[PDB]
């Protein structure tokens, strides 16, 4: 079980994993 | 079991694996 | 089981798997 | 089971694999 | 089993995979 | 079990793992 | 007198004025 | 007398006035 | 007199006057 | 008289006069 | 007489006036 | 006369007046 809610990213770069992950 | 939700990513460069990843 | 549910984008460029993925 | 809901992605540029896959 | 339902995908260029793929 | 609520990232440069992540 | 040379644009939206203008 | 020569100028959004105006 | 040579703009969003403006 | 030359701007947002202005 | 050479600005955010000004 | 030669600004946030300027 996880959530990944709400999130504001405004900007992003040059960038691995930025999001809800598991097993 | 997971979620996704609700995220606003205003702009993204050049990158890897931004959303909801498992098993 | 996931979700990918309500995400906004606003732009993106040069990228690698922004989705859900599984198994 | 998985699902891709309720994207707007505003614009993408040169990427791969911006929705859902499995297996 | 999945869904991909209710994508809006203003513009897209030079991309490969923006679809519901599987096994 | 997780969340990851309500976040605010107002600008991300050249980095790895920044969100939920689990077992 | 003015010049627009050489421009190369590769992707534009919803967007004003991005020629040569004057008087 | 002026001068837009050479630009690259690979994705642009919302945006006003991005080449050589004058008077 | 102005010039406005050899940029290279990678992605621009929700900008004025991004180039050669005079008088 | 000026020049702008040999800038690379990789990105930006929400911006005003990133280019050669004069009188 | 001014020059504005060479620049290479990595990112930019929120920003007036990042270049070549005059009189 | 001036000169804004070589500069690396690698992220900026929020700023004025980051180049070259006179009269």
């Amino acid at each position: 079980f996880l959530v990944h809610s709400g999130n504001n990213f405004g900007a992003i770069l040059s960038s691995t994993n930025v999001g809800s992950n598991t097993y």
